[PDB]
């Protein structure tokens, strides 16, 4: 176990000051905060823990208020004595998910500096796919130590206690162990993170500096109009009713809009071909093939889609508005994706349909406050530009260089015809090839996206590789080093380990080869986006203009800018994004604005 003998519980100023003195001369120190809620903006700090050396850690309770809780240093007195140390950029701190801790302190007017090491990110940069990067998983992987779980001291279910309700000593065991373990994890991982300059570079200049900027974006939140979302909800109810009637009217009787049950009994029973369509799906959608002529499958297609969107965003979004700020605070995850891109939840901004009309209405609900406007800064087809650079292809490089539409430029080369005459179908064919290459799509998978026969798709890809030889080379070379060293890297050095590259399993090894071609372009896009965020945030902090960075979704950064400042600010965001990141890839940033996210998008 871990008893009350392990760590000290600081209940007096004199002892706290003794520790602050030791903390001041430590080379690095682990630090952690305890609160009464996972919600950063409204959580209250219940206590703090520190670790100066493996096995030497302490817990300082400041707001435990259960019946008869012992005297504790007051939250205000503890923070004023600790403030200088916390705000000192020279005092280096180590922590697990420091983004959270930085925010809690910000609730009390404290600016946490010296945010040097985050064990979550150390683990993530070492090997993004090694497993989960949370402390409990980390302590077990690297230290063969099983940590005290929050459930162990607080309980489970609705009757679960909040930190302020837990006994001082019990809270101490948990909090001081976090600090201690975090320091031990750093001592084991930091030395390893130096065996390679690639990962070390990404960790030091991309991931760590991004920690406080993610905190600031999350805490800023985004303005959502609940009325608009409600109208959209009422209207969708009516549209779902109408659509259901249109389905019944086309055939007979009533039925659910569920395939492999009520649909096959209608659809193919009235002429068609037996198999159904899985909601596997992004490759063989039987329902949308029939949709080009057959009416029923087209209405069932649209019905399901609207049903999904209503319960996911229309009904959910209004419930996420924080009472304290009046805004929605999404959760960004910095150590979850395999390629290094940021993910998002509650809400998952990336699942809002882009090329769909309803998704546009969801976006219209993201509004700018009075006298402000929503500004969108996007990296135009960054992955494609990255592939152009990685393949060193003069053809692609020149297309982007002279500002031509790469999809029409590619079609003009593949099909051999003037750029002005390329048709929509030809452009659509080249476009499917271009994005297919990024995901390492098979010549048959391209046929399923283009609806053309196999070997006809193969005919296009051979014509493509002949016109753009540099792309085949990159593809072959990347699969090469992937087998030679078990991993692939981005331009900045970020690595994706591929354990199934020599799998001996067929499909399992195919996946690893696709990931081999894909990761370098996706990871590089990710690195670029993170560098722009740090650069834009740095300008924001230094110059203090009337602008907030509110979102990050796909390849765009969304802001709130004062209406009278839009022009100067747009010039600035634009320069920072395509000139203060990587100077090797030919980058283009498209900046737009409006009353809501949809207008600026
Ligand atoms: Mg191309
Ligand atoms: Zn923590
Ligand atoms: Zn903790
Ligand atoms: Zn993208
Ligand atoms: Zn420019």
């Amino acid at each position: 176990m871990i008893s009350y003998d392990n760590y000290v519980t600081i209940l007096d100023e004199e002892t706290l000051k003794a520790w602050i003195a030791k903390l001041e001369k430590a080379p690095v120190f682990a630090f952690d905060t305890e609160t009464d809620s996972l919600d950063n903006i409204s959580a209250n700090l219940v206590g703090l823990s520190f670790a100066i050396e493996p096995g030497v850690a302490a817990y300082i309770p400041v707001a435990h208020d259960y019946l008869d809780a012992p005297d504790q240093i007051s939250r205000e007195r503890a923070l004023e004595l600790l403030k200088p140390l916390l705000e000192d950029e020279k005092a280096l701190k180590v922590g697990q998910n420091l983004k959270y801790d930085r925010g809690i302190l910000a609730n009390y007017g404290i600016e946490l500096r010296g945010i040097a090491f985050d064990t979550m990110l150390e683990s993530y940069i070492l090997n993004s796919v090694a497993g989960r990067h949370d402390m409990d998983s980390l302590a077990e992987r690297w230290l063969k130590h099983k940590t005290i779980t929050f459930e162990e001291i607080a309980g489970k279910g609705k009757n679960q206690l909040t930190f302020n309700q837990i006994a001082l000593e019990e809270a101490g065991r948990y909090a001081a162990e976090d600090a201690d373990v975090t320091l031990q994890l750093h001592l084991k991982m930091w030395p390893d993170l130096q065996k390679h300059k690639g990962p070390l570079n990404v960790f030091e200049n991309i991931e760590m500096p991004l920690v406080p900027v993610l905190s600031r974006i999350e805490r800023n939140g985004v303005k959502i109009d609940p009325k608009v979302l409600h109208n959209h909800s009422e209207e969708l109810t009516l549209r779902l009713a109408e659509l259901e009637k249109k389905a019944h009217e086309i055939a007979g009787e009533e039925f659910n809009l569920s395939s492999t049950k009520q649909l096959q009994t209608i659809l193919f029973e009235k002429q068609g071909i037996k198999p159904l369509k899985k909601t596997p799906s992004t490759s063989e959608e039987v329902l949308e093939e029939l949709a080009l002529d057959y009416p029923l499958p087209k209405v069932i297609l649209e019905y399901r889609g609207l049903a999904k969107l209503k319960s996911t965003y229309t009904d959910k979004l209004p419930l996420m508005i924080n009472p304290k700020t009046g805004r929605v605070h999404t959760s960004y995850h910095q150590a979850v994706t395999a390629t290094g891109r940021l993910s998002s939840t509650d809400p998952n901004l990336q699942n809002i349909p882009v090329r769909n009309e309803e998704g546009r209405r969801i976006r219209q609900a993201f509004i700018a406050p009075e006298d402000y406007v929503i500004v969108s800064a996007d990296y135009s087809q960054i992955e494609l530009r990255i592939m152009a650079h990685l393949s060193r292809d003069k053809g692609l490089l020149t297309a982007f260089a002279e500002g031509k539409d790469i999809h029409r430029a590619t079609a003009a080369e593949v099909f051999g015809l003037p750029l002005e005459t390329v048709t929509s179908e030809q452009r659509r064919s080249a476009k499917a090839i271009n994005f297919g290459l990024i995901y390492g799509m098979s010549a048959f998978g391209l046929a399923r996206q283009l609806n053309i026969p196999r070997k006809e798709a193969q005919k296009y890809m051979d014509l493509y590789f002949e016109r753009y030889p540099g792309v085949l080379e990159y593809m072959e070379r990347t699969r090469a080093q992937a087998k030679e060293q078990g991993y692939v890297e981005t331009l900045d050095g970020r690595r994706l380990y591929l354990p199934d590259i020599k799998s001996s399993n067929g499909a399992r090894r195919a996946a690893a080869e696709r990931a081999a071609i894909n990761a370098p372009m996706q990871g590089t896009a990710a690195d670029i986006i993170k560098r722009a965020m740090i650069a834009v945030d740095a300008w924001l902090q230094a110059e203090q203009p009337r602008v907030r960075m509110i979102m990050q979704v796909h390849d765009e950064l969304v802001f709130e800018v004062h209406k009278d400042d839009v022009d100067a600010v747009a010039k600035q965001i634009h320069q920072l994004m395509e000139n203060c990141t990587r100077l090797d890839v030919p980058l283009l940033v498209e900046v737009g604005s409006g009353e809501n996210w949809d207008q600026a998008h």
